[PDB]
């Protein structure tokens, strides 16, 4: 992993050294990219639900796991599951439960740096996996690229600024995640956003992570070519009916 402080540094620690689970897979890979292209070519809005207890700069969130994904299956693109065990209160069980439970996609949302834990989120029923440049070397991105995708898996690859993002289309990402928060001071930059997304080449699928609230907020970026979004961070763990409104 890159030269990290904070936080940050002390996940990646964490990650390193994270046990590999004895589980093994009995569902299908139900596809997040391309079922996002599918409401696309449906024409119908295209959210992520995140599933998150916790967050090193928000609240915390007590809501029933399997309650939580129904409910979203039927509206939700996909579902964005948390299994950082420090500060999301993620859990690989949490995980697996929520996976044999609905049938839409499932990205686990950690921080990977290494391949056992792409193998854990195949084994425990995620369709795919997010890969973050801030905290991988160019290498690592290459070999966990390549690593996700022979398991059949499309991985996120999260941006947070242009260099991040040159070396996503360099090694050849086809699935991007565009991020509005900073990590470590949790501030929301819709600017940058705006400006990264508006330089991603129209064959790559793209996700706003974060920036929109609101319905009238997506309609603007699906604009500028966003295919599918994350909302506000606790805003539908809040309420969860909002989801309703926001593809309406
Ligand atoms: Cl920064
Ligand atoms: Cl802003
Ligand atoms: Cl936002
Ligand atoms: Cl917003
Ligand atoms: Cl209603």
């Amino acid at each position: 992993p890159r030269y990290l402080k904070g936080w940050l540094e002390d996940v990646v620690q964490l990650s390193l050294r994270r046990p590999s689970v004895r589980a093994s897979r009995q569902r299908p890979i139900i596809s997040l990219n391309e079922r996002i292209l599918e409401f696309n070519k449906r024409n119908i809005t295209a959210i992520i639900a995140e599933y998150k207890r916790k967050d090193p700069s928000g609240l915390d969130v007590e809501r029933d796991p399997i309650e939580y994904a129904k409910f979203m299956e039927r509206y939700a693109v996909g579902l964005f599951i948390s299994t950082e065990e420090k500060y999301f209160n993620g859990s690989y069980e949490t995980l697996r439960k929520i996976a044999s439970s609905v049938s839409i996609p499932i990205l686990m949302y950690d921080f990977i740096v290494k391949e056992s834990q792409i193998d854990d989120a195949y084994n425990l029923g995620a369709d795919t996996v997010a890969l973050i440049v801030k905290i991988l070397t160019e290498r690592e991105l290459e070999s966990l690229l390549e690593y996700a995708r022979s398991y059949g898996m499309e991985p996120l690859i999260i941006i947070n600024d242009e260099n991040d993002l040159d070396i996503a289309l360099r090694i050849g990402a086809r699935f991007i995640g565009i991020a509005a928060r900073d990590w470590e001071t949790g501030e929301i930059n819709k600017e940058n956003q705006r400006k990264l997304i508006s330089m991603i080449p129209s064959n790559v699928v793209k996700v706003a992570k974060e920036g929109i609230s609101e319905r009238n907020e997506i309609e603007e970026l699906r604009k500028l070519g966003v295919n599918a979004f994350v909302t506000a961070s606790g805003s539908l763990m809040r309420n969860p009916e909002k989801i309703k409104e926001l593809i309406e």
